[PDB]
């Protein structure tokens, strides 16, 4: 009935409250992800290669979503690209702008993503706003490939980040970064945590951890422009295939479980 705060925590002023955002909300009961409310094929983002979102690897079991990494049984040349591997995309297709956003989630234990974020949709936006604005909750991978310094501690960390780009010629926005980083006390893939964030302004952006705020960012441009949900698993192009393909693991391990979504915004 509220979202996710260890005592002392909550950001609210005594005389608000915060509501459920019905449309961006999913407990995950049931046999079969609601796709009236989420999208995972269809999409204009096919997966960065070679990882190639499949509809078919997103499924529900005891009140969970489940995003599941597997070996493609053959290669698929999409836009010139070899893909061999296959992960999923989840989009919400109700946005919002403003708000706190939560999930509570388990790392895939291989070398793919697991991610909770916010992008907007600018092409679909007017003047200024097709400029680009993307909010990331948490990136984990769950197996480093790649020695290089920057991340050898990816997978034990929430990974935050907020992102200006695509902006117009003659928009007065900066382009750039801000991220966000905090340790988990163990690997991403071996508890669930609640990844969360408070959206509170254009230009205000906060982040939880277990019900714990752990810090605030300005983001690089104003965040004022309708954004929608996403829980994807990808191949990074700095966290290569391993050299056994990466997909030995059981289907467990493979897996990126949300036990759900909440989406809230604060009311008077």
């Amino acid at each position: 009935e509220a979202p996710h705060f260890k005592p002392g925590e909550d950001p609210r002023q005594p005389h608000q409250e915060w509501k459920l955002i019905e449309n961006m909300s999913d407990e995950f009961e049931g046999k079969k992800i609601d796709e009236k409310k989420w999208q995972i094929s269809g999409q204009g983002w096919i997966g960065r290669a070679p990882g190639l979102f499949l509809a078919e690897n997103i499924s529900l079991n005891n009140g969970s979503l489940q995003i599941t990494t597997t070996m493609l049984p053959e290669p698929i040349v999409k836009n010139n690209k070899t893909y061999t591997h296959g992960g999923g995309y989840v989009g919400s297709r109700n946005g919002m702008t403003y708000g706190y956003y939560e999930c509570e989630m388990k790392a895939n234990k291989t070398f793919m993503s697991s991610t909770f974020w916010l992008i907007n949709e600018g092409k679909d936006r007017l003047g200024c706003d097709k400029r680009t604005t993307e909010l990331d909750i948490q990136e984990s991978v769950g197996q480093i490939t790649n020695d290089a310094d920057w991340m050898k501690y990816f997978d034990q960390t929430m990974n935050s980040n907020t992102h200006s780009r695509n902006i117009p010629e003659g928009c007065e926005y900066e382009k750039g970064s801000s991220k966000g980083k905090a340790e988990l006390g163990g690997k991403a893939y071996e508890d669930f945590h609640v990844y969360g964030v408070w959206w509170k302004s254009k230009d205000e952006i906060i982040f939880f951890l277990d019900g714990k705020m752990q810090s605030k960012v300005t983001p690089p441009a104003d965040f004022d422009i309708e954004m929608y949900l996403r829980m994807v698993v990808e191949t990074y192009d700095w966290n290569p295939v391993p050299k056994d393909g990466g997909m030995t693991g059981s289907k467990e391990d493979r897996t990126t479980t949300y036990n759900w979504v909440r989406s809230w915004q604060l009311v008077d």
